[PDB]
């Protein structure tokens, strides 16, 4: 078992998922990168959806309530909450799907 742990597969998977978005390198989401991705990822799919998906991703992945997840923040919701939408989206577009 594991509380919050991350495996190598997976945590190298979410380092390079974060650093892809991240043009700047600041190692933080905003609900801006999270929606230009999903939004980029140019799929058969309404506004609402990835409206959805994003706006969601954003309110459950951050704690803080700053507008920007960090890297254990994602990371943490990954090895958290069980297989969402969310997750397999976000892992999923990030690279490209
Ligand atoms: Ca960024
Ligand atoms: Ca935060």
């Amino acid at each position: 078992m594991a509380r919050g742990s991350v495996s190598d597969e997976e945590m190298m998977e979410l380092r390079e998922a974060f650093a892809k978005v991240d043009t700047d390198g600041n190692g933080y989401i905003s609900f801006n990168e999270l929606n230009d991705l999903f939004k980029a990822a140019c799929l058969p799919l309404p506004g609402y959806r990835v409206r959805e998906i994003t706006e969601n991703l954003m309110a459950t992945g951050d704690l803080d309530q700053d507008g920007r997840i960090s890297f254990d923040e994602f990371i943490k919701i990954f090895h958290g909450l069980k297989s969402t939408d969310v997750a397999k989206t976000f892992r999923k577009a990030i690279n490209k799907k």
